[PDB]
């Protein structure tokens, strides 16, 4: 799926994200895993 | 879909549910449950 398969690349970059001090790009990063799994889960 | 599947889509729900409680602390508890659900998922 790629619905899927973008909340698999979203979970490592929030990972990235958090590594380099980027707590503001997580929320995005979350905001974008949000819309992804509204539709996922429909 | 696999339990841990069917777990997270369980905590997209409450996430809403919380928000609209406007308990935003238990937000805060369900999206690091999610992590811990997702990591698990993703190291299968
Ligand atoms: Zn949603
Ligand atoms: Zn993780």
């Amino acid at each position: 799926s790629p619905l899927a398969q973008q909340i698999k690349n979203i979970h490592s970059f929030i990972h990235q994200a958090k590594a380099a001090g980027r707590m503001d790009e997580v929320r995005t990063l979350q905001e974008n895993l949000e819309q992804l799994m509204h539709e996922y889960f429909q």
